[PDB]
């Protein structure tokens, strides 16, 4: 088992993952903020104030009521300044020819500013083949949804094993997974785990929480994705630090 | 076997499906046009010209380079004039509390203009439950993706069975399926099938095509979703009429 910093230097490491692994070690943060907000200003305020505590900011640019590409210009500014990756949670999940256009085009032009995006594997390997054609040119990485935190999730057993396989066979573009635990034995791949809170619980619509120590420590994931656990707190700065320190110590203990 | 007109009067049938099935019968079309264009003027020129030939227009708003809510207004006007339903192929595939926001809010405000939307079942029923909460107020309906057309598709066997159960258990809002064949024998559910062309073949990124006669005639589907088969033609109207006549005669032969 290697440190994040050692993993950033592996032969077969993808550059986007290496950049991420290096700033993870530098900042002592395996925390990804989920910024689920309705206003551009909200997003840029939060990113800036919490930037120092995170390795990655996960966006839903399709829930911004005042999206513009200038808003994402200013997001990249803050990303370069505080050193975090931008991860648009698009969950591309269609045939290759469609996801191509969705990734490069339309009003969002996701490929022009997202270091990472994710994709569901249900369509088969064409969803990644399609995304690759936009991603490789623009030096980007993708994450494959191998597991989900929601109750009734069908991403289990054979489905999970297919997501890993797909990943291993597209390593020039796929840098890791969305998962509830470590699912690949290859240290080149990242693991990011949503459904994370300090306290036991869920929400009213299928979400189920596990703690950072459980997820990073016992389940062997690398990064925790945390939204309401931080945004809904009174002190979002203090909240982000708690999750950072929890996930960071769990990682240290694991080494 | 019942006709679209009879099925539209079924006791346990959704207001949206009933509306759809009546205009199908009235207009003699079970063709959904997949308008995968990136200019609003071409979308509206196709909608206007091909309106009378179609029971439904399937959109990908997020690939339109010049989307405005005013464009959708004009699309709605054409849809009323020519009697077709608007279906946004958004493929909701996140947790319930997330998809609610993507469905209602943000720049696209899909719920305000889309008669139907679709969702993947991989997250568990929470995804349907989240969408339901927004759509039921507005009398919308939802299609669940039970099978896919592309090579390597993991929407098979128990995954499909899962989508059927989830649909049946949420009939108040799920009006049917995106699938390759009839997967539900319950006549209140609509079956819609993409990966359709007249000629045998496929594309370079996993898309596989069967004919209207195979899909409607042998596999028992209701409606064909056809993109490039029409869009790539010089005369898109002649092509639409060709797909319409093929799919409609295939339907009449099942009775
Ligand atoms: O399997 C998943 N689970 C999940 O929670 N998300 C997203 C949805 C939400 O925006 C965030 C979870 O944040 P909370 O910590 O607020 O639940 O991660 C995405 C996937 I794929
Ligand atoms: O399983 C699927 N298969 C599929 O083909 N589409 C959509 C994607 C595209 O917009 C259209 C196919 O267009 P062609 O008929 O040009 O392949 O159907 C959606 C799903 I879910």
């Amino acid at each position: 088992e290697l440190s994040f910093g050692a993993r950033a230097e592996l032969p077969r490491i993808h550059p986007v993952a290496s950049k991420l692994l290096r700033l993870m070690q530098k900042k002592e943060t395996n925390l990804c903020l989920s910024a689920d907000v309705s206003l551009a200003r909200e997003l840029l305020q939060l990113a800036d104030a919490l930037g120092p505590s995170i390795c990655m900011l996960k966006t839903h640019v399709d829930i911004l009521n005042d999206f513009t590409l200038d808003v994402m210009k200013e997001l990249i500014t803050l990303a370069k300044c505080h050193e975090f990756l931008i991860f648009e949670d698009r969950k591309f999940a269609d045939i290759g020819n469609t996801v191509k256009k969705q990734y490069e085009g339309g009003i969002f032009k996701i490929a022009s500013w997202a270091d990472l995006v994710n994709a569901h594997v249900v369509p088969g390997s064409g969803v990644v083949k399609g995304l690759q054609e936009v991603g490789l040119p623009l030096h980007r990485g993708c994450l494959l949804i191998a597991e989900m935190s929601s109750t009734g999730s069908l991403a289990t057993g054979d489905y999970t094993r297919a997501a890993v396989r797909m990943a291993e066979e597209h390593s020039e573009f796929v840098v890791g997974f969305i998962s509830g635990s470590r699912v690949s034995m290859k240290p080149e791949f990242l693991h990011l785990t949503p459904g994370v809170q300090l306290e036991a619980g869920g929400d009213n619509l299928g979400q189920q929480y596990n703690s950072p120590q459980e997820v990073i420590g016992k389940r062997g994931s690398d990064i925790i994705i945390v939204g309401r656990g931080i945004i809904s707190a009174a002190d979002r700065l203090e909240a982000a630090e708690m999750y950072r320190k929890a996930a960071w110590e769990a990682y240290l203990s694991r080494l």
